[PDB]
């Protein structure tokens, strides 16, 4: 046989250089994950991501409480984080022990797969009470952010998209939700009546998931690396694994 790494017949390469194509552009075809992970991060440097992996489209819907810290199996003071919850949904509230909860995040990032078309993506950022803007008279139920994520680049090739705001302030106090559609180039439209069904079925089918880890490190280690997510952590360094037309 040729000799490896010399010749037009070296077909392990160019199996491998496929199979890493193949995945890329089989994540991109309609046939394909959608993927959104919205992470919150705390001031004890433990961050809570959310995660939905979806066909055609992708969202997660979160509230003010469901956004706080819970430390599984620890305190968590609730009786007095409840007095918070109060506290915040309406000035002067609730009776808690403190003046701002370390449960409250200091920041979220919202990381989507390089298969979401970054024009569909929509975000309702709200009060403490889930709403909008204020008053729900004057909501529009989202605002279109697409033009504020950021490309995460890794080797030239995009692996995914990221918008992140931090909450230094002692007002942000929000309730979240963010949803994208995967691209379609095509002018197929996935839920136009010969496919429809198939796109309420992915709202069955969609799988989430949920875990608070101790610390971005180990997110980044047993999380992000272990499953070839893309992140971008708080010293801006890009992660992700670059695939198409690569070995
Ligand atoms: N492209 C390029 N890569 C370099 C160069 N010097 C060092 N590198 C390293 O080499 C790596 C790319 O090597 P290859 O993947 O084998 O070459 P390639 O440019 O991607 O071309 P292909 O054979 O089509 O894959 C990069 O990640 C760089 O870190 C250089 O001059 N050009
Ligand atoms: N020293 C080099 N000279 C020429 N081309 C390079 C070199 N290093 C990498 N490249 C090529 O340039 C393209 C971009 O890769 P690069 O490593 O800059 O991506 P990146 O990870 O987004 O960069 P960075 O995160 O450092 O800004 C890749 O196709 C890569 O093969
Ligand atoms: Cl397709
Ligand atoms: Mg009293
Ligand atoms: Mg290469």
């Amino acid at each position: 046989a040729d000799v490896a790494g010399t010749s037009n017949r070296d077909f392990r390469g160019r199996e491998q250089r496929l199979y890493n194509s193949e995945q890329y552009n089989y994540n991109n075809s309609l046939n394909g994950e959608v993927s959104l992970w919205v992470y919150a991060y705390y001031s004890d440097g433990s961050v809570l991501v959310r995660n939905c992996n979806s066909q055609y489209k992708v969202g997660i819907s979160e509230c003010f409480k469901s956004l706080k810290e819970v430390r599984v199996g620890q305190n968590n003071d609730p009786y007095d984080e409840q007095e918070v919850n109060n506290g915040v949904y309406y000035p002067n509230g609730g009776e808690p022990t403190k003046f701002h909860s370390n449960a409250k995040p200091r920041a979220i990032q919202i990381i989507f797969s390089p298969s979401v078309n970054v024009h569909t993506i929509k975000m309702a950022k709200g009060n403490s009470v889930s709403i909008p803007k204020d008053y729900l008279q004057r909501s529009h139920p989202w605002e279109a952010t697409g033009v504020k994520y950021r490309k995460i680049h890794v080797d030239g090739e995009i692996v995914g998209y990221s918008h992140y705001f931090e909450l230094p302030h002692e007002y942000n106090s929000i309730s979240l939700s963010v949803s994208g559609v995967h691209k379609n180039p095509s002018s197929y439209n996935v839920a136009a009546p010969h496919n429809i069904m198939d796109v309420f079925q992915s709202c069955d089918l969609a799988l989430k998931f949920s875990n608070r880890y101790w610390c971005e490190l180990e997110l980044i280690n047993h999380y992000i690396s272990a499953y070839a997510y893309p992140y971008l952590d708080i010293n801006n360094h890009k992660y992700g694994v670059p695939l198409n037309g690569r070995q």
